[PDB]
């Protein structure tokens, strides 16, 4: 039997089974659809490529993401990704065991409801449960208390947990994430003189970002340093041999998380939203939350981001508040890892929503009871 | 049943059937019409000679090419060539099976349309399909991806294909070909002191070119070498015994492909047009295209042209771009060969345009649907 | 004193002075360089012709554009154009007064920086200021709020302004413009059977486009109309007497602005990019932006393009959004006109970058402070 | 019915019918008119003797040739010869069947025109056709391609034929023939000491020439041989018993064909004119012409003339040109023989010019249409 | 000092000095060599007569032309002509000043090279320059743009010039000229019945041609007119009193320029070659070329040839092409005149090839640098 864990995030989908130590199936949430005219006969083609298929044909296909802002849009294509996932990446038929899904808290309930329908109609799984991503991150860390700053490709959200429970009113979901960082980077690459404009290039730039970008500890002085030094200039060989070289842009990009106004974003900097969430919590627990600032999600994989985060929070907080940030190796996958744990974690058997219950009450009961 | 493949190029027409390994009928696209007065009775003459007939009477007849610049002009004479082809070279009546025709992409649609009419009215073939020459070249090579540099007697064209499809906007057709090389050679033969002026001589010179001309790897220094050496001086015995000897002209002629300005041509050198076509392609695939520079057409049969081509492209491209040129023996006929394949290639049965469909919709539907 | 306004766009350079009502110097951004061998002595020639000189010798000289994609490439030749401009078209020496330059937002900063150097070293102007083209367009219209859809020869860009300010993050620069339309037209003229291939012909075709092309309101049905009517067939007498006649191509050409995929372009149609820019703006102002869709640039001079634009945007927008497009006579020059205004507009004296400041801080300060 | 063939050459007239293998009527083109006073009554005389009549009375009559240089002069006497021919030699009245006449190409059209009148007014033949002598020579040889070197009593002409047609511009008529050879011989016989001065003697000398003269292969050394040897001295018994003996003169006479300057002739040697005619032909066919040097006419009946001709041409031509001369037994009559063939040759019925057509259009139409 | 201009054309050599308004030395390019045996002692003879010497002894000497087809053959005799020219016609020793030579473009470079040697070794001139004949024709006309149709005794060539430069690839040299017209005329004079066969007669016929021949405007109808009218019959008194009368031949002769096939020539008519040359030029300039059809060379001195030329070209060209032919009085000498100008034309001093440079680099540098 066992169970299947599916970290259906944007950008990357991470799948593996209960009790596994690593999301064996890591591939991109991309569907590619033939950008050009079909000359040549017996091409072996199909009007849909997914994951690494789309990657191999990155500059041939129009690449689309089925979801955006943590919201599922192209339901058909999303479904197709799951189909591929289960049958080609995992190679297991739904009915063999229940599936653990996940979502970022505070998102249009239609997502949860429609996924439920799909799971119990397209796939017809034994049972299903959708869990909040942040919560799973703590399960991976093995903590019952802390602040979860979960920031990935899709969205960023901040959850406060304290011996379980979680405090709804202090949960904040910020529409600022990896995709925005990517787009911003392209814009400033134009300033330098590298016209990256295509989606194929958005994807290429994603890699560029991942390889070179880092977080400044003192943005202002490091900017000033860059203005008088070539030491930060790093080269990157594009697919076609076009080596490009990137300077201050290399940290100006991730800096936008701390100064959102750079992309026209109204809200406060990421560290300020963290702080504010903590401010919404009772002073009886604020101290413990300060000592457990769990960071996760792919956008926390920048060099020095934790150090910068500590610095920033320390400045915002009062003296004696021992700001302790938790950001271990492989935190990038902590949500999926937590899922592996929770799914295998005995007691959880009573939480699964059975197909029977779906057939009885329907979608809405999941909306009501599953968290 | 089977099917007939007809490589209706300029200069040479290559015909044979589906599944054949060699265009059994190779003969020139020439119609000869009595240049002189008809004295002598019972001469056994007719006012039209084609192919090898025209060749045997090369200096008696006015020799004309029905097509030029890949465009069909003298429709009547072109038709006559096809008539001869089918009935004397192939010795098969149209209705026995469908015919695969071919054309260079980006040419006045009237060609396609009027050929269609002829095929289904003069010949009344079962079904017909006109395919792009470049595409067929890859079929012969067995590739689904690559750059096709197809340069023959008629025109030169560069097509970029990538797992089929082909990228229209990067297809470039260059009005520079074998006939221009021939004419240029005659002009510089005059410089030497060999007044070649006649069409009979154009044809003779064509052979001369084919026998002696080669591509310099370093034109400048090889020119300088020629200026101080008789080693490149080669003799050629003309039909009437007039042996002629040719020096630097021997490579100055084919050099014009790389420096078109030599004949007053505005456009960039052949390697530059290749490069530019690749530049119009997405950087996601440029690398693969660089590794699959398929050369074909009769004008690529020059000694060292591939080596020169590699050198040139390598200089234009950035480091790491492993410029790999594909130019096998018999590439001269790769288009016809590809036709043999495609015609026999099962699936292609669904592409044939039937006479019924012609009768229903007419010419324009072929223009619209057949590629 | 006064001041000089220089609309240094691609294709056409428009110059005149502050307070003028018409760019007295309108001439093409072309440098011509002798395509052929120099026989004949005392020809009165020089190895560089510009503007109307290049036009008069259009088929003798190799015609090149110093800039492309809004980016300055051949700095030397660009400089030469400015030299000619100031001394022969305007007949005024730099030091007499400051010069207002202009650029399309979001372009490799090296342009701005190097122009700055030239202005204060080759010309040594009193003071200089580079302004965003879109902004100047509104100055001409006399508006403080609106969407500027500026689409000329060089590039197309969409800027959102609202009581001044402008919203950076919603500014989009599209690499699709007049030159692409021209090239596309040539390609489809080949389909018809008019082998336009030369740069001289690119220029001739530019005129052809300007004279005959128009924007369909219902492309599909107008295409269908063309397929059964000669009413759209219009004749054009080429320089050498060759009258040509153009059919559906006449609107298929400009249609590519609305369906970019026709030239292999990844991005969405021009109206969709307009819409999207507005979507990036706050809903508090979107309505006003919808009511002020200012169109400018030479590519908006097509018959019915505004009507088509309205139709398209109206479809994209929700009900009640009174899509109001602003596209007055002479909008083709609105940028230069705006420059005339702004330069004369008192307050602007505090914005000029003085040569002193250049000498003090250098290029980079202009990059930093001038917009 | 059948038809009559009349080889109206100078010197000898050869007549016979279509399909005959030998010109049954061979007699000289001479009219004799009483050189002396008429004493004796009942002499049985008439003031005109022709052919063998003139021969029998050779030293009594003033002997005149009606034509000279291939041109008809004494029309009356020429007519009289034809009268005699038809009625005494052939013994057939004109109206019984059509008559094939012949002429050397490139001669004053008045000949053709006036003969036409005579044929359809004096004789009133059913139909008539005048054919080029050279062409008929090939008909006798059964060739469709070759050089015809036709050299008789009248004139010498060189025609190039290639699968029929014939190439006008390379046809050369040389005013050097048997009569000139005869006269020259008389002049050098005087050098020896044999005062031959009369026309009767011109005729006698003609025989002498025919009996003894031969062509040297190496004139210079054979001359030198003669200068030290009596082996070439040959005796000839004149009518009155006067035996004469001839030495070097025996080959000096025919040598003049190769060195025309000997008689004050401007033009090049016979072999050079042959060569030159071939040079006027396209190099595509020159080789075949070299391999088909058909010689005919009475002046080619000299011993070793073909061998000398080959030697000479071989020297003029380049290596590999297999000079092949065609000069069969009875080539002396090849023109008449060809006539016999052509006249009997079915198809030729469509070429005959009918008396009706003569009566309709008149002389000029023959000039225009008959060749 | 000054300079000497030598129009070394075939047929006539025209010499005079820089700045002169008329080639003071006009005499024929003929060398005469004693056709006959030298009896008489103290004859005052020499074995070489040139120019008017050869003319006075026209029927005594074998007359030869040192050059043919614009190619120098008998170098020795050509040299002798120049010797005579300089010392007897001009009466000036080489070293006094530089000499301007001329040639028709597109001729065996050996001519240029060997002349160079002679000029700087036989004559040892200060400096020398060989210029293209067509170019000089425009200098005489005072034009910087036009088509030069230069047709003389030697050859015919068509050059396209446009504000100097000249377009190599559109230059066409036609091997059809005055000498061919002369020979053809002789051939058709034979048709009439005037056996002109000698070189002395070729020369006489040249005069006949010059005096009577004219160009038909409607050859067909004028031929028909001649066929029914004696109005075109003109008489010419030959040297020996033999008056001859010429009819239709009078215009049939020059007609061959428009219908080359009359002499077995493959190529198109003179007006067609003009047209074709223009077709090879860019459409940007074709119109101006149409408006500047400069005609020169002795063969353009026929009555109505310009009118016929206009008619013909007008038919070939499209409407609106204002075919303007330029053919002034004395255009026969325009090349020499142009030479007079260019040689005196200041700047040209920098073009002269000095004897020093010859001694330094040798012949080949002239081939390379002088045009
Ligand atoms: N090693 C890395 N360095 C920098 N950025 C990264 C790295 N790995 C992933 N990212 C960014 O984080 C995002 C993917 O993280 P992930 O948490 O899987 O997103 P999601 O949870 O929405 O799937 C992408 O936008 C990616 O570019
Ligand atoms: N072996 C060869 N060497 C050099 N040139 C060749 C050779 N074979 C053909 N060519 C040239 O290539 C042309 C014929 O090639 P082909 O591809 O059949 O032309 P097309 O495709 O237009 O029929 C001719 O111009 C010919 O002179
Ligand atoms: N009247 C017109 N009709 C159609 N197209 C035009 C017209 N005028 C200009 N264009 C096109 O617009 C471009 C020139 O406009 P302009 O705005 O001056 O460009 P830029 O701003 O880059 O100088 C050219 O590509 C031109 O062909
Ligand atoms: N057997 C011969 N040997 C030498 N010369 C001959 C012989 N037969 C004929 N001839 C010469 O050739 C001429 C006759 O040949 P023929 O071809 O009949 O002349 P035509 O064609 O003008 O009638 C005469 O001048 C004659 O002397
Ligand atoms: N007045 C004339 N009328 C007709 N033909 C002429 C006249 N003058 C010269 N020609 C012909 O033109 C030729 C001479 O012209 P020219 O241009 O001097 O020749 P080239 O340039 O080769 O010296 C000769 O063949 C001559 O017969
Ligand atoms: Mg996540
Ligand atoms: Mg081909
Ligand atoms: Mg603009
Ligand atoms: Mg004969
Ligand atoms: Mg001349």
């Amino acid at each position: 039997t066992t169970a299947l864990v599916c970290d259906n995030g944007s950008g990357l989908v991470k799948a593996g089974f209960a009790g596994d130590d690593a999301p064996r199936a890591v591939f991109p949430s991309i569907v590619g659809r033939p950008r050009h005219q079909g000359v040549m006969v017996g091409m072996g083609q199909k009007d849909s490529y997914v994951g690494d298929e789309a990657q191999s044909k990155r500059g041939i296909l129009t690449l689309k993401y089925p979801i955006e802002h943590g919201i599922i849009t192209n339901w058909d294509d999303m479904e197709k990704i799951w189909h591929h996932t289960f049958y080609n990446e995992l190679r297991v038929a739904p009915e063999e065991h229940p599936t653990l899904l996940t979502e970022a808290p505070l998102n249009p309930k239609a997502n949860r409801e429609k996924m439920t329908q799909i799971m119990f109609e397209t796939f017809n799984v034994p049972a299903m449960y959708v869990a909040i991503q942040a919560v799973l991150s703590l399960y991976a860390s093995g903590r019952t208390t802390g602040i979860v700053l979960d920031s990935g490709d899709g969205v960023t959200h901040n959850v406060p947990i304290y011996e379980g429970y979680a405090l709804p009113h202090a949960i904040m979901r910020l529409d600022l994430a990896g995709r925005d960082l990517t787009d911003y980077l392209m814009k400033i690459l134009t300033e330098r003189g590298y016209s990256f404009v295509t989606t194929a290039e958005r994807e290429i730039v994603r890699d560029i970002k991942e390889k070179l970008c880092y977080v400044a500890l003192d943005f202002e002085n490091e900017m000033a340093t860059a203005a008088s030094s070539s030491s930060l200039e790093k080269s990157y060989e594009l697919p076609d041999g076009q080596v490009i070289t990137i300077g201050n842009e290399r940290f100006r990009c991730p800096e936008t998380l701390f100064q959102p106004s750079f992309i026209g974003m109204e809200s406060a900097g990421i560290h300020e939203t963290t702080y504010n969430s903590i401010m919404k919590c009772d002073i009886d627990i604020r101290k413990d939350l300060y000592a457990n600032n769990v960071m996760s999600g792919g956008t926390t994989m920048y060099p020095g981001i934790a150090d910068r985060m500590q610095k920033e929070i320390t400045a915002l907080a009062p003296s004696t508040m021992k700001i302790k940030i938790i950001a271990p190796p492989e935190r990038k996958y902590s949500v999926w890892i937590g899922g592996s744990i929770l799914a295998s974690l005995s007691t959880f058997q009573q939480m699964w929503i059975t197909k029977q219950e779906y057939d009885e009450a329907g979608p809405s009961i999941v909306h009501r009871k599953c968290f």
